[PDB]
């Protein structure tokens, strides 16, 4: 009952809830054992999420043509087993794409979730295609209503077309849809389109070194500690 | 060989008639007077045919069915002479939001999710799906609604898009229906299929999809003996 009109959240889905870096570095070590002896396990992890974007902005700009975030999860991780002088079999390089598909959830993520589900729609609204965000879900258990992601509207958040799509789909105005992230980026261009914006920190996304999204960078109308803290500051 | 088992909905997993009926009761036991309950029901998916296949064939634009259901129902106040107001209209417009499952159907689900991916693919949009898993406890690991696609059953744009979003080959994507020209369609581009015969679905007068047309990979009772088939191999 905090505003009343709001029916639905959406929910970014990597980093905002569930713990990409800790799960890929952990599957990494599962590997070096079974194989001969050390991978550059965090190295790799870091490397690979920064190193889709120009891909991911050439996508955007039209520069190439869609591919889903699977694919550019394969094709960044091919190139630097280049860099890094690792040689992969077709077998080793789908099981690493596939590290991405099992994803650790935050300790609140699936408790606050099961909260919030009493009175709000949940939906996904991520880059990640369907197909792996289906995967994400079942491992961690994620209770989603709906899953509203990238390829079915043919754009990467934050193109404005993902945010409307996800609205149109669930029938809602904008302004009865909430979007909860811990990326500050993302919920600007959500209150831009008429959203609702929830803000909670996820200071470890990054690990220790972590300098971006600490804090809230406009006046989000939720800014939560975690999942539950969001269901109690929208029940009141 | 097989991943994810997509699902007509209305009919072959919720009781939509006994739903619709058992409100319109209710409706009454509220108001002054009687309705045209039984009689309205029946009426009600007749009444929108026209309008769907205006927006199949072109004829007319996008509505989904929330609208049509709406727009439809206008049309049978004026008919019964009923007086409706707006909110009344909504309020049962919103029947079709709470459907009752049939006694197999949600075990049988949660038995099925262990194994495969379970979406809903359906000619109700995303909305109206979203309400009636809700209500009903359908758990679902995806929708994929005629509002996605921009296309009702049998386009074939419903029945490949929703393999393309899974990422699957058709032929590792099952329809499960309990209506034949549903799996029909989805046979003719490479879907595996179950029928699961629903001979109350529109009451004791039914007389359509009572048995399997063709020889669809799996024939089953209820869900439960679909998982059990399934086990089987
Ligand atoms: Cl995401
Ligand atoms: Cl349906
Ligand atoms: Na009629």
């Amino acid at each position: 009952l905090y505003f009343q009109g709001m029916r639905a959240i959406l929910f970014d889905v990597f980093g905002t809830l569930v713990d990409w870096r800790s799960s890929l570095i952990e599957q990494f070590q599962a590997l070096e054992r079974e194989l001969g002896g050390t991978l550059p396990c965090v190295e790799l992890t870091d490397r690979w999420r920064q190193q889709y974007k120009p891909a991911m902005d050439r996508v955007r700009n039209g520069q190439a043509p869609w591919q889903h975030l699977d694919q550019l999860h394969r094709q960044s991780l091919e190139a630097l087993a280049g860099e890094f002088g690792l040689a992969l079999d077709e077998a080793l390089l789908q099981r690493i794409t596939g590290f991405w598909h099992r994803l650790r959830p935050w300790p609140d993520t699936l408790a606050g979730m099961h909260a919030l589900k009493a009175d709000y729609w949940l939906a996904a609204l991520s880059n990640g295609n369907t197909a792996l965000m289906l995967d994400v879900a079942r491992h961690a258990g994620l209770p989603w209503d709906m899953l509203l992601c990238a390829d079915l509207f043919g754009h990467y958040k934050p193109d404005p077309q993902v945010y409307l799509g996800a609205c149109r789909l669930l029938d809602l105005p904008p302004q009865e849809v909430m979007l909860c992230a811990a990326h500050n980026y993302d919920l600007k261009a959500a209150r831009a389109l008429g959203l609702k914006t929830a803000f909670i920190a996820r200071p470890l996304e990054y690990g220790p070194g972590q300098s971006q999204d600490l804090a809230a960078e406009q006046d989000w109308d939720l800014i939560a500690s975690d999942l539950l803290d969001l269901h109690r500051q929208l029940a009141a």
